[PDB]
């Protein structure tokens, strides 16, 4: 459909204008960021970020291109380069290592440099790389880690970790041979390498031992302590720390987050990741914009500042089931997020990047006319003389053989969550893309963020903007109130 | 491989502690742009830059992901949103229209608001929206057109045309309803609607009688005249202008944008598109690069300034063929003239743009090695126990079943110029892809491009920076020396 007020060229000029003069406008801060945000799209790479804007623009009865996302309103933008040092499409570890302790490193290593190498933990010690979170915790300022996925997933991880192994979660999953060498479970390292002040996502299930029931799902065995140790690591973190609090859902998290007394939270509030949101429980569950605003309300409270993490943790996790359905509705929920953050911080104050750590081989094409389902077929058959939808992938496990030819494809077949976009080839999981990715950033030292730059710079400038190590002699004034 | 030099956290450190000081060094210009260069890379997206970078890092014996482009060495970086008024997934002539004219257009029209309606004559006056370049030339300016298409092809048409049918290339294929109401052809347009001092590409043959043998293969009667008119189109080009020369080789282009007597220069190098730069006859036939290195000599010599148009119009084609050697290949000549434009132009008074006018549904997925072929097998086989590779399309004439299946492919396969990589859906040409793309900046008012914008904003940001309609009231200081 074609707008009647988009017919008139005032309309285009009338807009360009308005944006030149917001161009215009734009100016760099003198001062330090007092405090820090970082939105992680995990897998939100552009094409991600177009699809979800036209979806978003359409959940408000919009037609959607047109319609700015949250993040689309952040004024500076960069394209990151995302290539890990020894593979050119890289993971979530590694790449966290990159925008998180501004070093690269080897795929599936976390908080290490390339010195490391994935499985071998005798390659560890001297390697560790220090996070900006690390150093803005030892500058006296409070830290959160929130995402959708497990709390030990590679990329929040990346915030407090070092580990030749993404995949050790708990002690159950290391080598007794990296358990004799020292190489701690990422569990562990959540509570022993440095003092978090919230910790929000999923993964209770590694901070217990075997046989303890999950509080949420006790008749479900699969979804009990992991730990072989004898362990109990909230147990172990809760004692730590006066004023801490552990919470499992959603009604105990929003008691804690207002509670004057609660200085340390952790709530884990699935076995393992967090549903996806048009599955999540509304009552026992906090979406991520929830989670992002209790993380707000306790670390706001520290007059030094905040370091935040917040992960859209399963966007990726969508386009690895080739689902776009879920990675686009994880992605309004990761922009709701962002959104929210914005409206209970200042950009005066508070630097705030969005970003991914790399797409996927995910795109959006066909020839759709304007105000139509991104879950819908391309206008016209296939050479194949079937239809085809707008979303496709290069690669993963919509690809479809019915019957010796590629399936026929229906709107109501199209549009379901559970559908598949097909793809060139058959994987079990659709791959990780190596093209850039976007970094939006706003607040003190934003300006900073610009042209084509190696991944890396997204922790450089952070840490740069709070004049946290290596940038304790930043030159910049104190924080704008 | 591994670089050693990148295990190392002080390589990745001292970088990024680089990328600081630059960004810290970027100050805006109080000054107006002299001249204005666009670089549009015909269907370059985000996938198909780094996709690009990593080919050009390997053609100078280096990894591939870490050396720049030279469009990744702009300092200013802004995504695109790139729908048309009436389809998400836009063409060619309604992006151009955006990016030349500053006003969104319909599908398949060129120089038309979106009141006009695609093949409809008579609805094309009232709704004729002004170029850039036209406007730089009212304000005295001389300007260029160049691209390695038929310079009546949607890009560099939106430069000078307006109508409703991008197919219109010459009279021979506009219907007797709209010869009659007054359309004229593109190539008409491009002689008659204003006045163009270099116009470098291809199209010959839209510019002659039917029966006009074409001068480069007179044995080819495909290659001949198209018109019905009687007219030449070329001779009448000539009889306007004093200075005029008419080129149809690479050694006559040398010769005229050496002659201080030459004034204005067609030259038109094909019957209809430039080969690919792997095709091309290099006595016969000028790069991008040269004809952009031609355009500079004659255009430069304005006192007032110009604006040229350079155009990357086949990575496009590469793309749709499901060819990404071609598509890449056709990138690294467009970013070898934009480096060569940079070299012979200062960005004290340049402003320089390098975007798309869209993208295409191309990835760069597997996990494959750093150092590895851009061209390569993706690590590991798929789960039809088959390679598969690196690149990938969701859609296009690369999908193939073999036998009732997935085609297997070799290193020497994927390798080859003539490859189409696999997509999800067949169809005879690859789709576009509505995701946005990148602007890169450079020179004077080059801070304005930031953030995400409507795609017309490049037409205004140009306009604004050399202080043309509707911005002549700019408050710049004249162009810096
Ligand atoms: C990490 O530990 C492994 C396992 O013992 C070491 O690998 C051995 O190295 C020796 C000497 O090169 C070889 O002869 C053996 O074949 C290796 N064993 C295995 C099981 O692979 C490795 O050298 C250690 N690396 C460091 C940094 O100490
Ligand atoms: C949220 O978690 C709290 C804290 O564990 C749960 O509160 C317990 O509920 C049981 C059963 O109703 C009671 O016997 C206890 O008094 C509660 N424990 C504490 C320490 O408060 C609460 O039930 C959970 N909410 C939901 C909806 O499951
Ligand atoms: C453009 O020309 C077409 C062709 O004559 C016009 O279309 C006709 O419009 C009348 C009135 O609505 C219809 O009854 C006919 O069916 C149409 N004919 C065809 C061939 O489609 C159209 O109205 C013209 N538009 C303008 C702006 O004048
Ligand atoms: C490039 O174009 C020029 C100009 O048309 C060609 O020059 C002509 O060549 C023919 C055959 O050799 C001669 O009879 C004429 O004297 C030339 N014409 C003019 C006006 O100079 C030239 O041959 C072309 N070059 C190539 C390599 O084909
Ligand atoms: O032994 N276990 O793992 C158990 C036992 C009881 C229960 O409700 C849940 C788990
Ligand atoms: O847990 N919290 O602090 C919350 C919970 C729900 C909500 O809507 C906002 C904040
Ligand atoms: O009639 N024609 O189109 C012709 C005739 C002769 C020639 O060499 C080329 C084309
Ligand atoms: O036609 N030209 O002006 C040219 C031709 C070739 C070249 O290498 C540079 C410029
Ligand atoms: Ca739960
Ligand atoms: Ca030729
Ligand atoms: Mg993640
Ligand atoms: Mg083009
Ligand atoms: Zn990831
Ligand atoms: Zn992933
Ligand atoms: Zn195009
Ligand atoms: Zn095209």
């Amino acid at each position: 459909i074609i707008p009647v007020e988009e017919e008139n060229p005032d309309f285009w000029n009338r807009e360009a204008a308005e944006a030149l003069g917001a161009a215009k406008k734009l100016q760099p801060a003198q001062t330090a960021a007092k405090n820090l945000i970082i939105f992680l799209g995990d897998g939100m790479g552009v094409s991600t970020v177009t699809a979800a804007r036209i979806l978003k623009g359409q959940k408000k009865d919009k037609l959607g291109p047109e319609i700015p996302l949250a993040m689309d309103r952040f004024p500076y933008v960069a394209l990151s380069k995302t290539y890990n040092v020894d593979k050119h499409v890289p993971d979530s570890g590694a790449t966290a290592t990159a925008y998180l302790c501004g070093v690269k490193g080897n795929f599936q290593t976390i908080g290490l440099s390339a010195a490391a190498r994935f499985n071998q933990c005798n390659t560890t010690r001297g390697n560790e790389v220090i996070s900006v979170m690390n150093r803005a915790k030892k500058a006296g300022k409070s830290v959160g880690v929130v995402t959708t996925t497990r709390v030990q997933h590679a990329s929040p991880a990346g915030t407090y970790a070092h580990t030749v192994n993404r995949n050790w979660y708990s002690d159950a999953d290391v080598p007794a041979s990296a358990r004799q060498e020292g190489c701690q479970d990422i569990a562990t390292q959540l509570i022993s390498n440095m003092d978090i002040d919230v910790i929000l996502g999923g993964g209770r299930k590694y901070m217990f031992r075997m046989g303890t029931p999950d509080p949420e799902y006790p008749d479900d065995y699969s979804q009990g302590g992991t730990r072989l140790d004898g362990k109990n690591l909230v147990q172990e973190w809760l004692a730590k720390r006066q004023g801490a609090r552990y919470v499992w859902n959603r009604t105990e998290l929003m008691q804690a987050s207002l509670d004057p007394s609660v200085t340390h939270l952790m709530g884990l509030f699935e076995p393992g990741d967090m549903k996806y949101e048009i599955h999540r429980d509304s009552t026992l569950d906090p979406s991520l914009m929830e989670m992002t605003e209790a993380a707000l309300r306790l670390l706001s409270r520290n007059p030094r500042g905040f370091f935040l993490f917040v992960e859209g943790g399963r966007i990726d996790h969508g386009h690895h089931e080739s689902r776009a359905y879920r990675a686009l509705t994880e992605t309004i929920m990761f922009d709701d997020a962002i959104e929210r953050a914005g409206q209970l911080t200042s950009e005066e104050d508070t630097l705030s990047l969005v970003t991914a750590d790399h797409s996927h081989v995910f795109s959006f094409g066909g020839y759709p006319l304007r105000g139509s389902s991104i879950f819908g077929l391309a206008p016209g058959k296939a050479r194949d003389r079937k239809a085809y939808t707008v979303l496709l992938y290069g690669n993963g496990p919509g690809y479809v053989l019915k019957d010796g030819a590629r399936p026929d494809v229906t709107e109501s077949e199209s549009g379901s969550p559970e559908y598949r976009q097909q793809s060139a080839v058959p994987l079990d999981e659709e791959t990780h893309a190596g093209e850039d990715v976007a970094v939006f950033a706003r607040g003190p030292q934003a300006h900073l963020v610009h042209g084509v730059q190696e991944q890396t710079f997204i922790a450089h400038v952070m840490a740069f903007a709070a004049c946290l190590e290596p940038y304790t002699a930043c030159d910049l004034a104190p924080p704008a109130g």
